[PDB]
């Protein structure tokens, strides 16, 4: 899984500079970045929706002199890389996934800028659980290549829509299902989920409930972001379960080489903490956790207005960062729910003892079961410069988010 | 479109001085500027309609002494420029967007003193909710120019008339959808307009039960009426998106030149209300929102029996205005809709919760989630002379109308 990576990243990044460079787009700002990193992972999938040759947002000028205009490029060159290794058998088949991690890990800062709940609208549940709603708007091959890392109300969605409305319909349908029983562990949510296969939604605003209340099976992998990949300069130790990730974007921010954009200067400590977030897909993570593993506080999305169009967004500042824990990416669910002797001799020996002597009720059982557990992790955490185990105590932005 | 709108007055406004001053017919009566305005903007869309030359009721006479007759004017130079405008590049298209945006707004007095439900009755709904039925009489190409700003009801009425009346029709129909749907953001609603596209009229009484609770997205500009704009003497910052509408045209309340027209004069404080009404499509507004903003009381269309004939709108007074408050217009609904974690990172964290644990219905759901909501606008209103956010506080007029 973790053998392919280094060379990944090295011509993502390889990629990454020549598109750029190529027409002298620079590579010091966010928003330059992040849409050459857009045209490029456009090419990698689903490669009939971008252009061979388009104009996109992207900021001209020398030394700290960009403005905001749109330059054309010649994607081709990236094209046909990206088309060529969709079958390179040098992947052993962990392109799509590791492309779906890559696309899922990218359609972040969008999101976040712009405040938009989608799924959990289409499912007509709580706005606030987009929260497991991770995965949206990727490819279809891609969410099947990692429906692990789609997010439960994303594979939910698609079910949703399936029953809304041919053997392809069976097995995209019997995948999602496989992927939300995966992703939600909660007995009760496994057999509402089921409800929901063959369709019965009366239990869909039970299943925002148990969410909110038991949440489910994120899996997660460490991926840097379309700037950061830019501005990396090592890739030795490339895996996703270790502190290679955490040091090298360390070190990234250390050059202070990147600059980020904004509607106006304040946004500077917004966009470090977006950063954060989509480097460590920690955009649900409680604000206090963020805290403590990275000294320094986590802004709101209620401290901030509306985000400006793209074609207003201006430079604002450069990107720091600092942190001094850090953990694997989560694999199983973050919250787990996880005397006498039995003679078959028929001999007489003395005994030994150690001891002297509705569906809905199910669902809101496992949600107060889950509420039960005031911890939450599986093994835990790391500090900087090692795998020793930590455990977070507690801050005072505990139990607040990003947009709770 | 703000930047190109000082230009798009000044010609606007040259034709309506010329057209009356070619026949010395005085521009301090509105009802000779009603008439005049309404043929120069029948020259700007619907070219055929008017005449080259014809007879209005004006008011003819030199200093208060105007009697009532039919004038001959010459209205051929006043044509060529309408037509010229329609597609000059200095406007760089936006003629039609404008003449929408005008058209629309300079047909509310007549409605007013007339009262009458033509897109309601048509389609067969409740005649209190023609706050929603905003754009109809309009010309079909400024009906495609400005949708958002023909209230839905008229595009349902068209949708209605294009099922009651070919490749254009799903051209035409695609934009009365579309519009229907961007304009009721009522997410029940729009699937229930969906039902409306092939004539599931079933829930068209539920769309008017809807309209009592889901305000449709009606976009306001503030445009001014053909008295004001001969009357308005600066449109150096003219911005449909800022306090320099309310600013100027409190200049001509201050000059006190325009006199206005009806039966007795009894309407002096109807017919000055008349104006507010207008400029800043608050017809509909809450009259309690309106006495706030401009610090004095509406009088309700109750309070005044029929409207004269046109033969006989004698001047009744000079036309006043006074106003403390303002806002940015109205561009999406004036009532909208708009806890958990995600824990990404394997640390071991202490776990966090931020809580405990038919067709129709689902409209009448979402209708639920409109009649709770009371604050009504999009961010807040503002002060006179500036854009500081003044929250409406209420008024003894609130939930009363000028047609309530």
């Amino acid at each position: 899984t973790e053998s392919q990576i280094p060379k990944m990243y090295e011509m993502i990044r390889d990629q990454m500079r020549t598109l750029a460079s190529t027409h002298k787009i620079p590579l010091n700002i966010d928003h330059n970045c992040e849409v050459i990193g857009s045209i490029i992972m456009a090419a990698c999938t689903n490669n009939r929706d971008l252009r061979p040759v388009d104009k996109y947002w992207f900021l001209m000028g020398p030394a700290g002199a960009e403005v905001m205009t749109e330059v054309e490029i010649d994607i081709q060159p990236q094209l046909q890389w990206a088309k060529g290794a969709v079958h390179d058998p040098k992947y052993k088949g962990q392109w799509y996934p590791f492309l779906a991690l890559l696309q899922i890990s990218n359609k972040t800062k969008d999101t976040i800028l712009w405040q938009k709940y989608p799924v959990t609208q289409e499912l007509e549940i709580s706005n606030s659980l987009e929260i497991y709603a991770n995965g949206h708007g990727i490819k279809d091959r891609l969410k099947n290549s990692r429906p692990r890392s789609v997010g439960p109300l994303v594979h939910l969605l698609h079910l949703k829509r399936l029953q809304e409305n041919s053997p392809a319909v069976n097995g995209i349908r019997k995948s999602i299902v496989g992927h939300l029983k995966r992703q939600c562990i909660g007995e009760t949510q496994k057999a509402m989920i089921n409800q929901f296969e063959m369709g019965r939604w009366e239990s869909l605003s039970t299943f925002a409930a148990s969410l909110l209340a038991i949440k489910p099976r994120i899996e997660n992998h460490f991926v840097l972001t379309y700037p950061l990949i830019a501005n990396c300069e090592d890739f030795a130790g490339a895996t996703l379960s270790d502190e290679w990730v955490f040091k090298a974007m360390e070190k990234i921010s250390n050059k202070k080489t990147l600059r980020v954009c904004g509607p106006d200067e304040k946004w500077i400590s917004f966009m470090n903490q977006i950063y954060i977030h989509s480097v460590f897909q920690t955009t649900g993570e409680d604000l206090g956790v963020l805290e403590w593993v990275f000294g320094g506080r986590f802004c709101q999305r209620k401290e901030f207005g509306r985000y400006c169009k793209k074609s207003q967004t201006k430079v604002i500042g450069l990107f720091t960062f600092q942190y001094e824990y850090w953990s694997k990416p989560l694999k199983s669910a973050p919250r787990s729910i996880e005397i006498s002797c039995r003679p078959s001799f028929k001999g007489k020996r003395p005994s030994y003892n150690n001891f002297t002597s509705s569906f809905y009720d199910q669902v809101r059982e496992e949600c107060q079961k889950y509420m039960d557990l005031k911890v939450e992790g599986t093994t835990c955490f790391y500090r900087k410069g090692g795998h020793v185990e930590v455990e977070f105590p507690g801050s005072a932005h505990c139990n607040t988010y990003l947009f709770g």
